This record gives C-alpha cells, sequence and structure tokens, in this order.
C-alpha cells in the first residue's frame, strides 16, 4: 500500500489529520506492506519523524540502489506507534532539472504547472520522485507482489498520470477529498448549490486560474482504476463536473480516544475549561463585572475562510444573541473565540500585559495567602480560633490597594490577542466593527480572535488545539461550502455539542444515521433551501436555546453528543477503503 | 536581602535573555545607574563609554565574566514592547513546561522509592515528555538579538541614552561581554514585570555608577551605601565630598570616588573604565568584603 | 603509609572522624601511597564503600598472591575523594584457626585475648589478618619501598607485637587517643586527677579487667619506634602510667567546610533551628504556650557515659537555671537535648502522635489557607479590597474548631522520645525524674532525651547530626573525664558556643592558644580546683550568662567562636603527624 499525499510531515488541517488517524488501523489491519509517501520541508517536520538514513529491511533494496544517485529518500516512524513507515521525499534537493520533467509532462499528458504558484510546481516535483521511487521499488523486487497506490487530493495527482504512461503493473485508487473548482466558485460570490449541471468548467477554469490543476485532476479521475470522494454529496459534484462517478464513498473517520470511564471527558472539559477561564481573567483585567460561572466559550476553528467556513453568519447571528441577552436582562455572557490563522507579526501589547497583570495579582493573593497561612498556623498551633482581624496588618492591605489600582484599566479589552499587519483589510476583523462589538461592559457576548493555531507551548494559551475544544462549550461551524468537515467531527467525539450545516458532509452523513437530530447536540442547521437571513435567523435561535438551558441539560446534552463517538470511529468507516482496495485488486490483477 | 534580590534580577534577566543565555549567570555583575533622566547631569554619557571601553577590555581578556548594566531614568513611553513581554513569558512557560516534568519525575521517583528500589533513570522519562521538551526548546529559538529597552518610548531618534548606545555599538550580542538594559521608568512592587521596588532593586545590584557631573548632594549612593552597595561617586557631588574628609583613603570601604573637577572627560572616562575593571576583576569572597565595609 | 585501626567502616564516635576528616589532607599532600586498613562488619559498611574485588593497579600482587588462600580483602574508595584506598578485611571469614593464632601470641608476646569478650578477640583477629597483608605486600614488592605502619587505639594494637615479632623492616608509629585504663578507674567513683603516679597499674587491672588490654597497649607503646597521643595532658596520663613518654603531641584537627561567604554558617544555623522548631512544635502539642522567640537549644551529644560525658552536672544546672528563671520572671525558655544512645525497642507513641497532629494541624491551616487564597484571588481579580469577614464560611471554622479540641492534651509531654526498654536503671531518666523536670507548664526549661544517633533518614528529626547542631544555640559538654574532644571541636567549628573543661583536651588546647578565653564563645569550666557543687554553681552560672544576652549578642558571639576554626584545621593540626612520620623514617632507616 503506498498512501501517497503532500501532508505527511507538514501540519495542515486537511489530509494530515486523516492520514494520521487512519494509519494506526490501515497498519494493523494489514502489518508492515504499509508505506506512506510526502514532502519534506525545512519547517521542523524532522521533529516528529524520526529519520532513518541507514539501510533498513521491508524494502532495504531502494536504500543502496536508487539513494545514492542524485535523489534524496528517507525512511521515518512519525513518533505515532501504528507502523507508518512512511517514505520522506526531499523537494529542494532534486530540482534542478525542471525543464526535463516539463518535456516528460508535454510528451504524455499536455500537462503540467505554470511558474506562478510554486505550490504546485513542487507537488509536480514531489509526483516525480514518487513514481521513480515507486519504479525503483518494483524493480528490485522483481516485480513478485502487486501493491496498491492511493493517491490523495491534486498535490498528489500527476502520479496517476505518470504511472499510466510507464504502464507500472500496480492498482490505481485515487480520493479527492475537497473539489478545488467548487471551493473557488463557492468564494466567487455566485450560488453553487441551486444548479451544479450549467456549468461551464473550462470557461470557469483559468479566469481564476484552476485550469491545469482541473485537467490533470479529471485525468487522474478518468485514469485511476478506482476513483473515490468524501462524502455523498462530494460524490454529487464528483460526477457532476468530474464526469466520473466514485466507486464508493468513503466518510472520514477518527481515532477516537477511549477512556476507562465514561464521563473522564467531562473532566477533561472542566480542566481545559479552568484554563480558558484562566486566559479569560488574564484578558478582560479591571473588568470581570460578569460573572464567569454563566460564562459560555463558543468558538469557530479552521482555516480563514470567511464565506466558505461561515464565520459572517456565525458574527451576525452573536450580535443579535448579544442584543437579545441584553434586552432581556441575562446575567449569561458568551465568549466566541476566533482560531483563523492570518499572518501577524506577534502578540498585541495589551493580551501579554493582561496575562501579566492577571498573575501579578495571582502572586499578590498568594503572597498574602502565605502570610495568612502562617499566622493561622501559629493561631491553631496555640489553640485559639481566630478573630480575623489580628492577621492582616497594614502592609499587606497597602499592596493589595496598590495593585488593585495596577490593575484599574479603562480602554476596553481587545478582539485580537495578535498584532496583525493588515487590520483594514481582515473581513472579521472589519465586520466585528461594524457590528458594533468590542468587549464591553453592556456586551453580552465578547469576541476573542486568535489569529493563529493553538499549540500547547505558547506564551498565552498554552493549550493544544484539542485541550482547547474540550474546554469550550459549543462549535459552531456554519460552513456553507466544505466538502466533510473535520473539527464539528472531532468536536462530537470529545463530546462537545456542535452546529453543523445541511451543506456539510458531516451534516449530511448524520442527518440520516440518526433520527430527529439536534436532540444530540448536533444543531444542524439548514443552508440550502433558505436564504442567509432565514439562516442568520435560525442561528441566532440555536445560540439562544443553547444558553436557555441550565448546567445539568448542558451535561446531558454533552453526554448524548459524546455517545455519538462511535459512528465516525475508524473501525466503522475503515471498512470503505477495504473495499476500494479490493475493486482496486480486482480490477488491475485478481 | 542582596541574594534574595538578585535571584529575582536573575528571573528577569532569564526571561530578557530567552534563546541567548550563552554566558554563566554566576559571572553575572548587575550595575546600574538610577534618578531623574538627566543625561549630563546624572553622568550617563561617561558611564555608557565606560561600559563599552570595560566591553572591549573583557573581550580582548578572554574573560568569562560579564556584566549586566541597568538604566533606570525616567522617560515618557506608552507601554512596554511586545519583545520584553514575550521573553518573560516564555521563560515562565519554560519553567511550567520543566515544572510538569518535574512532578511527573516526582511521582515516578516516589513510586520507586516506595516500592524500594534505586531508580535507572532511563525507565522514568517517556517519549512524550521528551517531545514536549523538544517542542518547548524548538519554541524558545530566536534570532533577533534582545532589546535594549523594556518599553516602547515615542521617540527613539532622540533619545540620548538609545542614541550613544547604538552609537557605542551595544545591542546584547552573543560576543558583547556587557549587556545593557534601558528601564525608562522608576522601579515599582506592582509592575506587570520586574516585581521589585527600588530599594530592593538596588539591594540585588552588584555595583551603583552615579557620576554625576553636577548635582548638589546624591541620594542614589546614599542609599547605596546604607544597603551595603559599593558606589561610585564624585569629588563633584555632596555625597563624595562629605564621604572625602570624614575617611582616611576611600575605596578601600567601597566608595569608588571620581575625580571630574580636575580632569577632563576623557580622562574621567578612562578612570571610571579602570574603576569597573577593577570592580570585575575581583572574586566573590572579596565583592562580600567590600559589602561588608560599605554598610 | 598504613593507617590501621578499627573504626574506618563502622561509625562509631572515636576513630571514625579522626581518620576520615585526616584522609583527604594526608592523601593530597603524599598521594597514592596511602593505605588504609579495617574491619568488616555485616552491619552496612558496604554501603558506604565501593568494593574492588577485581584486581587493581597500586598494589595489584597481592590481590592474585593472596586474596585466593583463605582470606578476605577488599579494596575501597569509602565515598570520600581523599584518594582513600582503603583495605578491607573481613573478620568472621577467617576465624577457624583461632587456637594457632592464641598460640603463636603465646610464643611471640604471651599476649592474647581471654573468650569473655569478642570485641578484643575480633581486633586481635584482624590484626593477624592485617600484619598477614603487610607481610605479603613486602614479599611481592621486593622490598622497595620503606613503607610507615601507623596504629590506632588498642583495637589494633597486636599489630606492633605480631611485626616485632617478624622483624619486619617497617616504620612503627603507635597513637593512642584514649588511655581506656584511665577511663575505667574515672568511672569507678575515684579521683584520679589529684594524685596519677600512686596509681598501681597491676593491682587495678583484672578487678575492672583491662589486664590483657593494658599489657598489650604497653608492650605495643615500648616496641613502638615513635608513640604519640592526643593532647598534652593525654602525654601526661601516658608518661605516668604506661611509663613510655609520647615522642611529640599530635592534636586533633578537623576538615572544616570553608563556604565563599563569611555568614553562610548562620544561615545553615536558621534554617536548621527551623527544622529544630517544627520538631520542637510537634513534640509540644497542646502545651505551646511559651515563645518559641525566647527559646534557646542546648545540647550535650556523644556516647552514653554519665560520670564522664558531663550529663549529672548538666542536668543539675539545668535544675538550678529552671529554678532562677522561674523565680526571675523570665520570659525565655531553654530546651536542652540529650544524645546519648541507649539501647531501646522503638519511639513511644506520644511522641511519633505528636509530630502527627502537628502535621496535621499543617494540613488543616493550609487547606483554610487554599480556600482563602482562591477567594482572595477573585477579590482581587474582581477589583474590591477584601472586607475579611464574607471569606470564611461556617464548615472551615468547624473543621478548625474540630483540629484544635483533637489537639488539646492533658498530659505533659514526654521527656524520652523513644521507647526505652530499662527505665527504671536508665541514670538520665532517674535523675530527671528526681530533679523535677517534666516539661511542665511552669517549668522554664525543657529536656528531650533521644537516646540515639541523629540520621538524615529517621522518621522524626530528619537532620543529621551536623545540621542539628549547626541548628542549636549552645553545647554544653562539662565532661570530668575524656581525652580531646570532638563534640566541642566541630561545635566551634560550625560556629556554635561550647562550654569545656579544664581537664579537657580541647579545652587545654584552647587555654594556652588564646587569651582570655569565655570571649569567643569557648566558656572553660574549671573541674580540677573545684568541687562537683562548685562546678555545678559554675555552669549555672555560665548558662544564665548566656541566657541573658540579647539576640545581637549571640550573633556576635557565634561569630567570635567560629573565627576559632582555623586553630583545628588540619592544615595547622597536620604538622605533627608529618613530625612523627619524620621521626619513625629516622628512627628505622634514613
Ligand atoms: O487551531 C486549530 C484549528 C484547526 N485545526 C485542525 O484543522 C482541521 C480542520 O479541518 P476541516 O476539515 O474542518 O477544514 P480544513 O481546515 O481542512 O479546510 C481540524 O482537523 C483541526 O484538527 C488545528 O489543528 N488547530
Ligand atoms: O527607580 C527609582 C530611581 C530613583 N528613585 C529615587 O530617586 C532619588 C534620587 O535622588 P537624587 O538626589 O540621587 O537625585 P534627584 O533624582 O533627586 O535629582 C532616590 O532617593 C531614589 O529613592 C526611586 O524612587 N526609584
Ligand atoms: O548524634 C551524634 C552524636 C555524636 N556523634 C559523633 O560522636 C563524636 C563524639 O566524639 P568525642 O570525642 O566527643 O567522644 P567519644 O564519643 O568519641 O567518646 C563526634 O565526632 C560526633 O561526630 C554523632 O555522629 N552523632
Ligand atoms: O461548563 P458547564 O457547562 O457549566 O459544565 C460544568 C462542568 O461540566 C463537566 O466538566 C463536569 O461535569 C464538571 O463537574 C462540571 O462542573
Ligand atoms: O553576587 P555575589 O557578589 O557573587 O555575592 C554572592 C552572595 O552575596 C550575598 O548575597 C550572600 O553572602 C550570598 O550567600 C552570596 O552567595
Ligand atoms: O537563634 P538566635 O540566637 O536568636 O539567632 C537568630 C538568627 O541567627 C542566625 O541564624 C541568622 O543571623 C538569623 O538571621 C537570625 O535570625
Ligand atoms: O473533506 C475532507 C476535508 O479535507 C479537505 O482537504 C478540506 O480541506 C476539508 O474542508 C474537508 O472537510
Ligand atoms: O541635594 C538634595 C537632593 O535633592 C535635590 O532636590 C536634587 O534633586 C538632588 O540632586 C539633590 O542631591
Ligand atoms: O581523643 C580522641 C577522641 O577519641 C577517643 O577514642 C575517645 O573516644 C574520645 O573521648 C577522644 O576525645
Amino acid at each position: 500500500l503506498f498512501e501517497v499525499a503532500w501532508e505527511v510531515a507538514n501540519k495542515v488541517g486537511g489530509i494530515y489529520t486523516v492520514l494520521q488517524t487512519k494509519a494506526k488501523v490501515t497498519g494493523d489491519e494489514w502489518g508492515d506492506n504499509y508505506f506512506l509517501v510526502g514532502p519534506y520541508t525545512e519547517q521542523g517536520v524532522r521533529t516528529q519523524v524520526e529519520l532513518l538514513e541507514a539501510p533498513t529491511p521491508a524494502l532495504k533494496r531502494t536504500l543502496d540502489s536508487m539513494n545514492s544517485k542524485g535523489c534524496k529518500v528517507y525512511f521515518g516512524r512519525w513518533l505515532i506507534e501504528g507502523g507508518p513507515l512512511v517514505v520522506l521525499l526531499d523537494v529542494g534537493a532534486s530540482a534542478w532539472a525542471l525543464e526535463r520533467w516539463k518535456g516528460e509532462l508535454w510528451d504524455t499528458c499536455n500537462i503540467g504547472v505554470p511558474w506562478y504558484d510554486r505550490e504546485a510546481n513542487d507537488a509536480v516535483l514531489f509526483g516525480f520522485l514518487t513514481t521513480w521511487f515507486l519504479g525503483e521499488f518494483l524493480a528490485q523486487s522483481e516485480e513478485k507482489p502487486h501493491v496498491v497506490a492511493h493517491f490523495h487530493e491534486w498535490l498528489a495527482g500527476v502520479g496517476l498520470c505518470l504511472c499510466r504512461a510507464r504502464r507500472l503493473p500496480v492498482a490505481t485508487i485515487f480520493t479527492t477529498h475537497a473539489t478545488l473548482l467548487g471551493r473557488y466558485l463557492c468564494a466567487g460570490a455566485v450560488d453553487f448549490y441551486n444548479n451544479l449541471e450549467n456549468f461551464n468548467v473550462d470557461k470557469e477554469a483559468g479566469e481564476r486560474q484552476i485550469y491545469h490543476r482541473y485537467c490533470m485532476e479529471r485525468a487522474a479521475a478518468h485514469c485511476a482504476h478506482v476513483f473515490t470522494t468524501v462524502s455523498q454529496i462530494t460524490a454529487i459534484e464528483a460526477q457532476h463536473l468530474l464526469k466520473r462517478k466514485p466507486d464508493i464513498v468513503t466518510p472520514n473517520g477518527l481515532n477516537v480516544k477511549k477512556f476507562s470511564a465514561m464521563h473522564e471527558f467531562q473532566n477533561l472539559h472542566a480542566q481545559s475549561k479552568a484554563r480558558i477561564q484562566e486566559f479569560v481573567r488574564g484578558h478582560f483585567y479591571g473588568h470581570l463585572d460578569f460573572n464567569l460561572d454563566k460564562t459560555l466559550y463558543f468558538f469557530i476553528a479552521g482555516r480563514y475562510e470567511f464565506s466558505n467556513k461561515g464565520a459572517d453568519v456565525f458574527l451576525e447571528a452573536l450580535a443579535r444573541l448579544n442584543y437579545l441577552l441584553r434586552v432581556n436582562g441575562s446575567e449569561q455572557t458568551v465568549v466566541a473565540f476566533f482560531i483563523m490563522p492570518a499572518r501577524t507579526n506577534n502578540f498585541n501589547v495589551e493580551t501579554l500585559k493582561g496575562q501579566a497583570v492577571r498573575k501579578q495579582l495571582w502572586d499578590t493573593a498568594n503572597t498574602v495567602k502565605e502570610k495568612f497561612g502562617r499566622k493561622l498556623y501559629e493561631s491553631l498551633l496555640v489553640g485559639s480560633l481566630p478573630d480575623m482581624n489580628k492577621m492582616l496588618d497594614k502592609e499587606d492591605f497597602t499592596m493589595m490597594k496598590r495593585a488593585i489600582f495596577a490593575t484599574q484599566r479603562q480602554s476596553f479589552p481587545p478582539v485580537c490577542t495578535h498584532n496583525m499587519l493588515d487590520d483594514s483589510s481582515d473581513p472579521i476583523l472589519t465586520t466585528i466593527r461594524r457590528i458594533g462589538l468590542f468587549n464591553s461592559s453592556a456586551d453580552r457576548v465578547k469576541v476573542i480572535f486568535h489569529p493563529e493555531f493553538l499549540s500547547s507551548t505558547s506564551p498565552l494559551l498554552p493549550v493544544d488545539y484539542e485541550e482547547f475544544v474540550r474546554g469550550c462549550h459549543l462549535g459552531v461551524f456554519p460552513s456553507y461550502y466544505e466538502p466533510w468537515g473535520y473539527t464539528p467531527a472531532e468536536c462530537t467525539v470529545m463530546g462537545i455539542p456542535s452546529i453543523s450545516t445541511n451543506l456539510s458532509g458531516f451534516g449530511c452523513f448524520m442527518e440520516e444515521h440518526i433520527a430527529d437530530p439536534s436532540a444530540y447536540g448536533i444543531y444542524i442547521l439548514d443552508r440550502r433551501f433558505r436564504s442567509l437571513d432565514d439562516s442568520c435567523s435560525q442561528l441566532t435561535s440555536f445560540l439562544y436555546s443553547f444558553c436557555q438551558q441550565s448546567r445539568r441539560q448542558r451535561i446531558i446534552q454533552r453526554n448524548r453528543t459524546e455517545r455519538l463517538s462511535d459512528l465516525l470511529d475508524w473501525k466503522y468507516l475503515g471498512r470503505y477503503y477495504m473495499s476500494a482496495r479490493h475493486m482496486a485488486l480486482s480490477k488491475a490483477f485478481p
């Protein structure tokens, strides 16, 4: 098996997660005949990969057959023990002969990549290197086994045509997880779901680009022995646009972390929410005028797509929910996070300063705490109950007064934790300042935009993504166009209720698998049969309905949402890959 | 008190010089010049010239000693800069990561001691904690040099201190034997960074250099000597004049009286450099004895 | 060099400390030609010794020359890096032929050991083994060097006669640190210092025993090329009783631990006194009616000799000082420790229970402390100064009341921390209950008898001896008969003022080395020209005078006492051993 892809060592939301979750089961069920191919980027990928430059059995012949011939191929383990013997390929090591590879592409399939975008050039170069490695392996192994080559996305789709030109006896499977042409039309301010058969692919390809990419994608789909897509909705645009109906639907699964107790995810949520509460206390210093027990943490994560990931409708719903909470005289407050990576330069002074003063207050309270504890210990040793007024003197009251005065703040807490280099052109900040949300005292919702992926080694918010998601209360992902949707998937795996859409692969998958959804925390939101304003109103209604329920109802809802983890497990969802491999073997050679 | 305050200053230095802790901290001496922001009156130009010269001698002498010189002179700022707060944040993030590995190691060691078997030291730490230590080490990697000013001043092109610092080529580099930290604000016990009031910080330093040209009496050296810290006064100062005829043979009690009346500016700078180097050469025992004599 | 002795691996107050302190300088000045010989006891001595059974250079010939011949010889390092290549000898391994060794002793010097005491039989067996090892080494080394053999005490004195019988060409030095006959006459309720020339050695030897021991000691003194003693007072009884005037006086030194700062011993004293204060709070639970800042810690340590170490006079002085402190209306209190090992079975329930309730109160105060700190942190985060009455609720007051009630105690704290198996015959407890000292509320002095050596791994008092001594305030050692005195020596080395005697080697040594003593914390107490009652009165006066001075005076006195460490340093006191070695070399062979 060869699961060649571009995201194996570099962290990107797509491809990387599905491969990392699949590797364990796909290796334990099959064995050491599982091989993974990907690129090399000088970004720290070697930190997570245990490279094996020295010769190693289980395809030891290529190391002394081709490595010392002007190429660069490594063998790694990934630090994940699913037996993922990964074949890492360097991109910049072999780039001096791009002209001959372009000529080879011209001879074979009249395709290639223009010099405008280096991403696709690197993808094609990696495809050439992968094809050379696979051919060398077949030559060295005397063609005794019939290996199956599987391809993900267009970043590794040139392998299909390269192998078909050379007629290598392998079973070809191609699985596209996102028709990028659909992605770039859905961002073109044009309706995409009302009609699909009225699109002219060649006319649209090129004004927004995606002409060579579309051509190579369709060539791979046609020439691949087995074609596959993520959701049933994915197959719909695949057969209507690429004119190649997928052989079988292959829903995306996850490696659920089973605990010895059913309620351990609740404890993880409690701890992570405590950490988020510490961050909130840091950010809203001098403005802690709202109860923190009535605070709910909403969030929308993923790549920074405004109209595709559904951030405009979420912000409109947040403004409306703020208006209803203000006019209803409610003590509930909602802190909404926005984890969408936009380029910054560093943090702003306000956020780091807020964390600093929060922990300075923590230190001052600690000091008074040890002094009080020592005096109380003396009193208990003597045998007299404290009268509570003889312990604290004038100096510690003086320093508490000084600390309180130092934390006084007149400006409002910032909406962005980082210092972005383009604030006049950022959609999120623009609409935030348009809808009049500035974390004010009167505001019932507080927006925090964290334009960066979460990491466990960050100066502020020392939580990785999974822990932070476990800490939140509701994940709102009203995405207009996205094939499957991972973020709601692990939200429901970790027990957090989520707001999906009927235009999403996750929402569609959970639509017909459960009778009466939204009773299990899956607030499916209709975006196909409703206008934008109606969808915003429905999102506001869903948010308010989540707000009105008490703590017991929230706990019960989280339990019900967690109970659905078995649907997205790779044990249940891995059978489709096995079926695809069986069809590929039957088509190529029994 | 000096030991505790120097420990706090060491924590601040570790925060500021994160990813650049290539110098021994036991060979680090903390000089400072405090008071109101007068350049030619409080003697900040001559101090910076002497700092540059002492850096040159320490570099050409192959010395392991390093000197961190503080400049507490209030100039109007707007807030801190991102680099300094970020440095404190990553320092205490490393502290938290080391703490986490520390509790895990302590629990495993407690289990081993309860069983009755001496640790073999390789069965305790697994792959995950090594992974997070590697990630923490990578996160603290830094390519830019530590800043010379902890705050964000609104006029850097017209500040005398920063101008002469960038003129004398001092940027807290790895090769630099002296590191300059300009803190344009009075110290306070309730500050987000450096949570020390002025007296505690002065107790933590090693030598207070106040080569003031014109000032009537001089308080800063007075409480420096009251708290035991050796000081460098001048014969144009009221404190220096007062201590001149009250003690036979000064500079044997930590009062490095510096002549600025009968000497030119260059000669005064050379004498200040000689005094700084002489303070640098003496060992820990000599420093302790000198602090006792000054107290 | 061969510093053969019985206390090299087993912990005994004498011999062990002097050898362990000397080894560093005597090895750094000379080198790897330094060899140490001692016995083997199955008591954990191998834990502190890195045995080298495998062959090792620097006398590698004996390992393959004699070890595989029915004997048992090891090579060790001691874990002390003074280069102490120690030659460890097993005692029980070679004991099957004691009859032939007894016959050899009869042939050589008409000496030996009767079967009443196994200590001296083991000593003689170890002496035979040492002589065999030394002879084998000379045979293997072709007698190229002229090694010097030095002997300590009568536990290794048979080596002198054994080597003299065989006429081995070595330079013999013998250093007796205690004339044991003097020790056992001074405990016989007979005056010993008024006259020395009127004693009949043979008549006294045997009724109290020490006949064979005395004979072999005097034979070693006569036959040794160089004879040496600890103090000038030691030489006095040596020449008047053994009839062999020592060649030179060899005062006992110590390896002083120099710190980078002069005042570090003050900080060590502060920390150790804090630990002793924790122990006192544990022991006196429910009876902490006295200020702990006015508490002074006196102690008398060493082996359990009542009339020789001066414990009766110390207890009489403690009772008198208690009477004066009571009638003077003083707030000062004195806790007097008695570290004298007597056999026990385990601790008593009261002391362990007291430590337990002390740390239970510590835990309860801690719990209230975290609750208070969290509430205070919330208040400071809000921005409001605490009003100090809204934080503590009824439950934590309830548990503080319950804890206070649980620590109520009606019986007085015990005087002995352990459970001794003979309380009706213990001199210390007998005189304590006679002088009416029971740690009462009215008592101004509190006596704690700890019948065991201090250790760092004890369930209570987790302090080794040096740390505890650093923590105390005054070491009272009014010893009647003891040759030199180590305990006051390291008391003054570590800065603690001490009360020595003019009958002591340390007191005599410090008498003529400093003008006007007792101005440096050395309270020399006259016991030769004064009666017992007068000595007790002088001790009471010294204790009261120490009590009256304030904290500043105590600190200054500790500084002055610490300044005298250079007198007892081995650098200054090691020249006498060098002189003795030079005389031995001159007498044996130039
Ligand atoms: O701060 C973040 C936010 C998102 N993700 C990852 O990004 C993926 C989102 O994938 P999705 O299919 O939702 O959309 P994509 O970002 O791939 O377009 C999830 O698997 C997350 O694990 C992350 O690692 N850190
Ligand atoms: O960070 C600082 C620096 C200086 N000072 C005070 O400023 C005074 C300096 O007075 P001096 O006579 O040296 O000169 P002045 O500043 O009055 O001109 C000293 O007493 C210090 O206590 C302070 O409080 N904090
Ligand atoms: O709790 C104790 C008490 C005493 N000692 C040691 O016992 C020795 C006392 O020797 P000294 O010459 O005072 O009298 P000895 O006990 O040898 O007769 C000192 O060196 C101490 O180090 C000890 O290790 N722990
Ligand atoms: O954050 P909430 O919705 O109020 O949930 C409250 C918390 O949920 C879970 O983490 C646990 O059951 C906690 O015990 C509970 O306090
Ligand atoms: O900072 P230094 O000059 O090296 O002084 C070293 C320190 O001085 C004092 O604070 C104390 O004596 C400390 O015990 C000592 O370690
Ligand atoms: O126990 P005392 O005799 O009262 O001595 C008091 C203590 O002595 C030394 O340990 C130190 O100087 C301490 O700073 C001091 O508090
Ligand atoms: O369909 C699988 C997932 O990965 C894809 O590459 C897309 O980035 C994401 O939107 C999709 O949900
Ligand atoms: O002379 C007394 C002190 O206070 C004065 O006001 C000056 O500011 C200062 O330089 C002087 O040393
Ligand atoms: O004289 C040296 C020291 O060790 C001796 O063996 C005695 O036990 C002790 O009292 C003496 O002070």
